[PDB]
């Protein structure tokens, strides 16, 4: 079985991977090397070798080439690499997917030869069971991303030949999702290439992008390295910068990840055509609305959205409400809003049409819609660890977890916990030493 927790996530938070120890050594590590101009973790190797060849007036050629990261394992760096790997991915792979009319999904990762999103986004998908996606991997060169054929086989995925520079070919067409790795992927211009790909983008779509800002401490480490590329240089810039940036080609901010360090994972999606909206109260005990939505949903002429909004109970199930219509006929025009406070203390936001609130919100034309203690962001599915519980306990007995292997043998928490002392009958004995007849060993054996 696939095992998985329900737990809301904000739309927007930072210090994502705080808790994470490796990547903060591998910050300070960073930082002491920049430091008056170590590890086996590549970046701090580059770094090493970037001040080995001189402590004062690096050549730029010099530390650009070097052998041991003439590959492109900048990707595979823990630091370029954390958020990628932490489950802000999965949320933001999980708020594109649901935000879609049909059951179908057409995503297009650019510079995927350097990005290597392409071994991540389709194994991450495998949990939802309806749907089908059509993913393909479209790079400025052919000969680029020529390894790992074999890879992109056993996933479903097609080539391609784009380079962002250029407009987006007719074969791709409008694509659902458009993910770009910009940190290790090389984008010639910000600009440039976000009014291409925004053109190749579905109306409603969504632009994962994924960049080392500026201002914060890697980010300008990255910025001295990487210089003779200027490509590369140009990718990094202020958040800010890349704020101001999206409005110029009508790009709305859906969701933002931001790392502890500075690298931050970026949610997009392209304004759709507006309209006045419906709004329907579900907060009714008598249940009395459902005649209502009945009628606002029956009609197939009406294309207007439809917001089933709750504020009164915040145990309402509306999630699940439209969870469920959406795959009914009609069901493309649901969308929700729900307060649910786990505190008293906390207040409840005004969602009057005339509050920001609801503008704000009406304005990212999310799905789903939950506020709780003051932040945005809707419930989603995480794989939980593998790894058994375990808890210290005084009282535990050998048990064969898998029948019949050896190796398998742990120790297991025993119903002892629970006895009387108080019956001469019972006479619980604490155990020093026990031993092992034949009968143990074919019963482990099986």
């Amino acid at each position: 079985p696939i095992l998985e927790k329900f737990c809301f996530t904000p739309h927007t938070e930072e210090g994502c991977l705080s808790e994470r120890a490796a990547l903060q050594e591998e910050l300070q590590l960073c930082k002491g090397l920049v430091q008056a101009l170590p590890s086996q973790q590549e970046l701090p190797r580059l770094l090493s070798a970037a001040c080995r060849l001189q402590l004062n007036g690096n050549l730029q050629l010099e530390l650009a080439q070097v052998l041991a990261q003439e590959r492109p394992k900048l990707p595979e760096d823990p630091l370029l690499s954390g958020l990628l790997d932490s489950p802000a991915l999965k949320a933001c792979l999980d708020t594109a997917v649901e935000n879609m009319p049909s059951l179908k999904m057409k995503v297009v990762e650019v510079l995927a030869g350097h990005g290597h999103l392409y071994s991540r986004i389709p194994g991450l998908l495998s949990p939802h069971p309806l749907l089908q996606l059509s993913y393909t991997a479209t790079d400025r060169h052919p000969q680029a991303l020529e390894a790992a054929q074999a890879e992109l086989q056993q996933h479903d995925v097609a080539q391609g030949q784009w380079d962002p520079a250029d407009p987006a070919p007719s074969a791709l067409g409008s694509a659902d999702l458009l993910v770009c790795n910009c940190a290790v992927a090389a984008l010639g211009d910000p600009a440039s290439a976000l009014s291409n790909m925004v053109a190749a983008l579905r109306e409603g779509g969504f632009l994962l992008l994924h960049t080392l800002l500026r201002g914060h401490p890697l980010g300008d480490i990255v910025a001295f390295l990487t210089s003779t590329e200027p490509q590369y240089g140009q990718g990094i810039l202020s958040q800010d910068a890349w704020e101001s940036l999206f409005s110029r080609v009508s790009l709305r901010l859906v969701g933002l990840k931001k790392s502890f360090y500075g690298s931050t994972l970026f949610l997009c999606r392209r304004p759709t055509p507006q309209d006045s909206p419906i709004f329907l109260p579900v907060d009714d005990t008598s249940f009395r609305w459902v005649e209502s939505l009945k009628g606002i949903l029956a009609d197939e002429d009406s294309s207007r959205p439809v917001w089933l909004k709750a504020i009164n109970c915040a145990t309402s199930g509306v999630v699940g409400l439209v969870n469920c219509l959406r795959r009914e006929p009609g069901g493309n025009r649901l969308r929700c809003v729900l307060l649910s406070n786990l505190s008293s203390t906390s207040h409840v936001p005004e969602v009057d049409p005339g509050s920001a609130e609801l503008q704000k919100v009406l304005q990212g034309d999310l799905v789903m819609n939950v506020y709780r203690d003051g932040a945005w962001g809707a419930f989603r599915h995480f794989l939980l660890e593998e790894d058994k519980p375990e808890e210290p306990t005084a009282h535990a007995f050998v048990s064969t977890l898998t029948r019949g292997d050896l190796s398998s043998i742990r120790w297991v928490c025993s119903s002892l916990r629970h006895a009387q002392p108080t019956c001469p009958g019972a006479q619980l004995c604490t155990v020093y030493y026990a031993s092992l007849n034949f009968r143990d060993i074919m019963l482990a054996t099986g």
